[PDB]
């Protein structure tokens, strides 16, 4: 239970490698773990469904040899990266707790007998140059609310065609020319590679705003210039519109989007969860950043959020 020195430092220098603080036998877990990195390639992650992510990867990876214990540590390091980059600070402690807990009980057993010391649209969240992250009204879980969010989920449950307000936050304002870019893919491993769309009944019912092809899940509101991408290689749906500094006073910059489309919707998504990924990106079309939130459409946004935050 004092190998906290080894995962309380490892994991720190994993850190500074991207630029964070915390706030023998130490030498060579970082070779390692660096020269694993290198040579490899390396699943969503919330403040609730934390410890969740933790028992399923850890424990699909099936004999444990000197190998895996690399893995799993270099495991443990992007989840720290990507858990600040995902602006959730607070699960790095507990990472660490969790990362001490099971090697005390699955993976040291087998030192000790040993005892020797010689397609699909990514969806890795960065900040960027310019600060990138997403901003959420509170709106709680009363019954007449049209759009709420969940932070211990980062879902967003909204009632169909209706405002969904995403505000962009930025450390430093991007140039003139920059644009936002929405898009919609399946959480799910097994459907990742199919494309998010409406079914046959909302794809045919006279709801167009005269911009939108009839097919797209999601619109923004309020913006004639506003663009819409049927990908010519992925056939993947996105909505792009400009991005403009922030109001008067304010200091984020407030999207309306709508979706068009519920969960539940046979011959669309037919009950299978979907992310929203939505991209900062320049003139020329390079990434600057890049944030994303499970989103679930239905008739009572209040109860299913409260329903679902009531299981943590
Ligand atoms: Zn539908």
């Amino acid at each position: 239970q004092s190998n906290r020195e080894l995962v309380v430092d490892f994991l720190s220098y994993k850190l500074s490698q991207k630029g964070y603080s915390w706030s023998a036998v130490k030498q060579a877990l970082r070779e390692a773990g660096d020269e694993f990195e290198l040579r490899y390639r390396r699943l969503h992650i919330t403040p609730g469904t934390a410890y969740q992510s933790f028992e399923q990867v850890v424990n699909e990876l099936d004999g444990v040899n000197w190998g895996r214990i690399v893995a799993f540590f270099s495991f443990g390091g992007a989840l720290c990266v990507e858990s600040v980059d995902k602006e959730m600070q607070v699960l790095v402690s507990r990472i660490a707790a969790w990362m001490a807990t099971y090697l005390n009980d699955h993976l040291e057993p087998w030192i000790q007998e040993n005892g020797g010391w010689d397609s699909v649209p990514s969806q890795k969240t960065y900040q960027g140059s310019y600060g990138f992250r997403l901003g959420f009204l509170h709106s709680g879980t009363a019954k007449s609310v049209t759009c709420t969010y969940s932070p211990a989920l980062n879902k967003m449950f909204c009632q169909l065609a209706k405002t969904c307000p995403v505000q962009l936050w930025v450390d430093s304002t991007p140039p003139p020319g920059t644009r936002v870019r929405a898009m919609a893919i399946y959480k799910q491993s097994q459907h990742m590679t199919e494309v998010v769309r409406r079914c046959p009944h909302h794809e045919r019912c006279s709801d167009s705003d005269g911009l939108a092809p009839p097919q797209h899940l999601i619109r923004v509101e309020g913006n004639l210039r506003v663009e819409y991408l049927d990908d010519r290689n992925t056939f993947r749906h996105s909505v792009v519109v400009p991005y403009e500094p922030p109001e008067v006073g304010s200091d984020c910059t407030t999207i309306h989007y709508n979706y068009m489309c519920n969960s539940s919707c046979m011959g669309g998504m037919n009950r299978r969860p979907i992310l929203t990924i939505i991209t900062l990106e320049d003139s020329s079309g390079n990434l600057l950043g890049r944030n994303s939130f499970e989103v679930r459409v239905c008739a009572c946004p209040g109860r299913d959020r409260r329903t679902e935050e009531e299981n943590l």
